[PDB]
């Protein structure tokens, strides 16, 4: 065996595991609907893929990434929009 217990810093940002047809027919989250294709599990539920969408952007996040936040999932996108603040020209 070894030993383990260290990692590097990274961003908050979480993703989604892409779970396969068959593997595991859980319940959704959103709707609450046993699953027959692939489904998304993520912050501790299960999603469903045509479903899952951001809070704001309202945008897939299946392949991005994102942010919970009292209860809201912030893509990237709009997490590094709000939360990262840079210089704006105007
Ligand atoms: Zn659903
Ligand atoms: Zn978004």
């Amino acid at each position: 065996g070894s030993s383990g217990s260290s990692g590097d810093q990274d961003t908050l940002v979480q993703r989604a595991e892409h779970i396969p047809a068959g593997k595991r027919t859980p319940m959704c989250a959103h709707c609450n609907q046993v699953i027959r294709g692939p489904f998304l599990v993520a912050l501790g539920k299960s999603w469903h893929p045509e479903e899952f969408n951001c809070a704001h952007c309202k945008n897939t996040m299946a392949y991005i990434g994102f942010v919970e936040e009292k209860g809201a999932l912030y893509c990237e996108l709009c997490y590094e929009k709000f939360f990262a603040s840079g210089p704006s020209s105007g």
